[PDB]
């Protein structure tokens, strides 16, 4: 088929072979109940600089010459974990070509090399970053904040994520939307008794990654802080694309 | 204070007095454990030609002369009951003027009256549509259909709503999104068990509604079909609009 649908309510299922439903690339390894992003120690005290990515498996259709694209929706609940205030790097949900692999640790997200990182030419990656540093070198804006990626760790727009919520270390639900039809790419990111984060912007995938695509987790530290994913659903649909 | 942050996470506390907290107009009822839409007979069976809306009683605000808009996310739980297949007419979440009321039943959704509902210099209201009947003679799409509305009853998108989800009574999940520095509204629907919907548009609703509004659902009927909201959240933020 050319649609994916895949729920992960939990990753209580610790026991799948790597590479078979999700890889595990870099420092990410799979724990009971979590994909864990970068490493720690024996007591789970985060180390410094460390990238790694668990992304799905499969090769995800994106669009073909023939004008049919998937418009799609992810949701996954996250615990980034502080060990203290502020915190570095972060992480990202992207979208990125099939072949490629865990790239740079600290601001990067494990998604960029330093010396490409504000080349567009360079690079084929779309990504929703939850940036906890301020990279005041590659222009991050002067707080903790969401932001898109189309190309380049300089995100295209970004949001205020405020100091409590990214260094408070609660469990979070994110829904990310693609619209194939309008090229718009939605963010939402919720706590349960706190606020919520709005970011959209216009991209069109079809004109920045290749047909099929590899989709996943990725992240960078840095220091003091360590990603959890703790559930995963996405659903793509070729609706309204003539199919 | 300009914000909005109200959660309902179930309606049993049906006891509350109409228009302190939501207020209920036309056919629309507080029931015990929701929030019924149009009109139903002594055994729950729906009644043809009604309509009726249960809006937030306070006033929200949405942007004022110095630039500062509120972004917004909303997600509600519904039940759409229908009778057979198919069914009319369906609901909607909307943003009207403060002073509004409803209108037309059938098609129009409560929210506009027949003969000015295809004149989008005679109404000011922007909804997220679920339309379970095809309306030739409006323009409505061949299938029950998930539509963003400005002005007028004619869409100015849509997506498809598949029947065996739009006439098959089971609990959705939606959440609306709006990003007031990029302009754009997202509607995702979500099933259980089943499929997600996406549907986003770019629309200035500083463009087309006034500073302040009043949010709520609106339901038009048809036959054969009830709408029972749940529950409901609202969040608002001026964040990125120089406050
Ligand atoms: C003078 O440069 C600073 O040098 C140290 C040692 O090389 C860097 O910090 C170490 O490596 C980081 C990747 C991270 O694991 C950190 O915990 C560790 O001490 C430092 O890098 C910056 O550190 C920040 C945290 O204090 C944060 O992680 C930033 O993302 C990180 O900057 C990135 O990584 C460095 C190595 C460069 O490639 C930068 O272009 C990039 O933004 C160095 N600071 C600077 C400004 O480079
Ligand atoms: C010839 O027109 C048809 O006449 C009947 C009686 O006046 C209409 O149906 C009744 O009223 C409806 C609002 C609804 O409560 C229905 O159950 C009831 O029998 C009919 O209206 C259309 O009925 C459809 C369901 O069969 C559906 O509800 C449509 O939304 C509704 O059309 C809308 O309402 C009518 C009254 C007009 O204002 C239309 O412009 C509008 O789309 C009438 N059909 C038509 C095509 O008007
Ligand atoms: C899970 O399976 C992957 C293969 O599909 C592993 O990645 C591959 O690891 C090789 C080194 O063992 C390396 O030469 C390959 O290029 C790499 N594949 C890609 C796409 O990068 C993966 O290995 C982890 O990640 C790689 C990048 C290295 O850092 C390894 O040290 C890691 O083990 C496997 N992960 C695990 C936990 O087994
Ligand atoms: C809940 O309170 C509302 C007032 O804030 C009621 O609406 C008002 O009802 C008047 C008739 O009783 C009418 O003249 C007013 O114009 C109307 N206000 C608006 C903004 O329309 C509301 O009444 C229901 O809805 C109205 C539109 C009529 O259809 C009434 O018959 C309904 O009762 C009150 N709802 C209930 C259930 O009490
Ligand atoms: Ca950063
Ligand atoms: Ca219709
Ligand atoms: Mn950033
Ligand atoms: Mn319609």
């Amino acid at each position: 088929q050319n649609t994916v649908n895949f729920t992960y309510p939990d990753f209580w299922s610790y026991s799948l072979k790597n590479g078979t439903e999700i890889t595990f690339l870099g420092d990410a390894t799979r724990i009971p109940g979590a994909l864990q992003l970068t490493k720690t120690d024996a007591n789970g005290n985060p180390v410094r600089s460390s990238a790694g990515q668990a992304s799905y498996s499969e090769p995800v259709f994106l669009w073909d010459s023939t004008g049919k694209a998937a418009s799609f929706y992810t949701s996954f609940t996250f615990l980034l974990k502080n060990y203290g205030a502020p915190t570095a790097d972060g992480l990202a949900f992207f979208l990125a070509p099939v072949d490629s692999s865990v790239k740079d640790y600290g601001g990067f997200l494990g998604l960029f090399r330093h010396e490409t990182a504000a080349d567009p030419s360079k690079n084929q990656v779309v990504a929703v970053e939850f940036d906890t540093w301020i990279n005041k070198d590659w222009n991050d804006p002067p707080y903790p904040h969401i932001g898109i990626d189309v190309n380049s760790i300089v995100s295209v727009a970004t949001t205020r994520w405020e100091n409590d919520d990214a260094y408070g270390s609660s469990i979070a639900t994110a829904h990310i939307t693609y619209d194939a039809r309008s090229k718009i790419l939605t963010v939402l990111l919720s706590y349960e008794h706190g606020r919520d984060y709005i970011l959209s912007h216009v991209v069109d995938l079809a004109k920045v990654l290749p047909q099929k695509v590899r989709i996943g987790f990725s992240a960078g530290v840095g220091y003091d802080e360590v990603t959890y994913i703790l559930s995963w659903h996405f659903f793509s649909t070729l609706d309204g694309t003539n199919k």
